[PDB]
């Protein structure tokens, strides 16, 4: 790989982790002060699920009905409340290894590391983006659910995402710390599914600016375009239109590199239309999509 | 990605990382316990590099030469000493951080994690492997030297690697954490040529078998071979040859995959011989073979 994915380390993370058990039922989840987070969906039954009523499932509930286990102690639970999707169990020990953080709402082709766990274990780190459709591509396996999305800034943590469920696809649904999905998705076992997902322009954009940073641009050319016109070819080959604001955010690779921004978009644009004919970019024989400007200034400074 | 390549939690090795400068020379080093490794090149100057004389050049140094921060806490060195490739600094405070760890010798074609490092701080984690010719393959930075590669088994850090230099075609040497080179290279900014690459096939097996274990067998056929055969064709388009052992190490994945390893090898053989002709695995166009059959076997349970 010309050109590694990188996750952000987990470190801060890791020491967050828990595992939360109602029933069969055992998943991830976050400890940060004296609260733990995880999907309500813990309080339910492989049946619950076809048609879950979580505010009559969880009056059935009682703080002795979790069990929190955070290593190998276990932690009592002195409350359990709901946030939108989200169980809040109030614990009476604070989390000694809390980090400083936040909670943030990503928008969709941002990226973000994840700390897959199972049982409340760290497994491995695995670095993705949130598709256009609002979904995340991977491959997650029965207990990873609770797992957490993250980005780093400095010495704090962002959390952006917790894991929930896996659609008939095979494709993951989750939400944000406040408990809200992302798309139009919900915690029941139905028949959902998601919209056609496309491409992330921005993205190939900031990559195909990487690839010039390390020398491989056999695709740039002498042509140029603007936005009416790439974002046509755009909508023939699934690739989400070009913004005004998608031009601004990539200036800084623009400046470095000395490719316009409108320049990069047309050999991006002859590449749609003609290929890469067994050439390849970055040692990629397809557009990589992943990587957003952000993260190729950062990981090229 | 329908098998994305995971990097074990940094956790552990990330309180391990410190800065050593020395001159207009700054790198990362590895504090463990009242000890600071790092690439011994860190004594050097430009021009000591087309031809360092070590002993020579150390013997010039003393312990105040040394100038090792961890974190925003200057060290104080109270001894230097050269092990192989490695200085070795004896420091007068034990990292209270320090992991349970051990120094092991990987061997080409397995796989680590690297905490790429810059000026003594964690930037992100890569999953990677030792290629056949002994280098790695990425993108280091100017004082990305020092950072080291990795593996955990459980609660063990066992350190395999640690990044010295970026070969002029841009490809990465460097060293286990007893000083020894990885390859015949040396610490010496000269010609030095890595001998031609190979794809790694047990790694190539290890990933057909995740496919397949991931719903995805349209390559798989009712042909089998011998390892005599299946290495003539190995042969012809620079794959490693197989052995014994290779074929004994994939049995637990043929054993829960029900596909018997001569007959995956006798479906990777087709696919060199014929190509994949647009089609598609995991997401991939091309034949992955930086996941080991160990990588598969723990990704999948």
């Amino acid at each position: 790989s010309g050109f590694r994915k990188m996750a952000f380390p987990s470190g801060k993370v890791e020491g967050c982790m828990v595992q939360v058990t109602c029933g069969t039922t055992t998943l991830n989840g976050l400890w940060l002060d004296d609260t733990v987070y995880c999907p309500r969906h813990v309080i339910c039954t492989a049946e619950d699920m076809l048609n879950p009523n979580y505010e009559d499932l969880l009056i059935r509930k009682s703080n002795h009905s979790f069990l929190v286990q955070a290593g190998n102690v276990q932690l009592r639970v002195i409350g359990h409340s709901m946030q939108n999707c989200l169980l809040r169990l109030k614990v009476d020990t604070s989390n000694p290894k809390t980090p400083k953080y936040k909670f943030v709402r990503i928008q969709p082709g941002q990226t973000f590391s994840v700390l897959a766990c199972y049982n409340g274990s760290p497994s491995g780190v695995y670095q993705c983006a949130m598709r256009p459709n609002h979904t995340i591509k991977g491959s997650f396996l029965n207990g990873s659910c609770g797992s957490v999305g993250f980005n780093i800034d400095y010495d704090c943590v962002s959390f952006c995402y917790m894991h929930h469920m896996e659609l008939p696809t095979g494709v993951h649904a989750g939400t944000d710390l406040e408990g809200k999905f992302y798309g139009p998705f919900v915690d029941r076992q139905t028949a959902q599914a998601a919209g056609t997902d496309t491409t992330i322009t921005l993205n190939v954009l900031a990559w195909l600016y990487a690839a010039v940073i390390n020398g491989d641009r056999w695709f740039l050319n002498r042509f140029t375009t603007t936005l009416n016109d790439f974002n046509l070819v755009a909508m023939k080959y699934n690739y989400e239109p070009l913004t005004q604001d998608h031009v601004d955010i990539l200036g800084p690779l623009s400046a470095q590199t000395g490719i316009a921004v409108l320049d990069m978009c047309a050999a991006l644009k002859e590449l749609l239309q003609n290929g890469m004919n067994g050439r390849t970019i970055l040692g990629s024989t397809i557009l990589e999509d992943e990587f957003t400007p952000f993260d190729v200034v950062r990981q090229c400074s």
